[PDB]
């Protein structure tokens, strides 16, 4: 999995750090960071998927 996206195989996690690193889903939504981003993927049956990192 060496592409431009995060792995949601370790989600959803019931604890997210605070280090800021916003990732944008595929719908063009910003997520505080990797944890809150994937929580969306895992909550959307991996139907969301992001397009790029950072905010939209």
């Amino acid at each position: 999995l060496a592409a431009v996206s995060v792995d949601c195989s370790e989600y959803p996690k019931p604890a997210c750090t605070l280090e800021y690193r916003p990732l944008c889903g595929s719908d063009n939504k910003t997520y505080g960071n990797k944890c809150n981003f994937c929580n969306a993927v895992v909550e959307s049956n991996g139907t969301l998927t992001l397009s790029h990192f950072g905010k939209c």
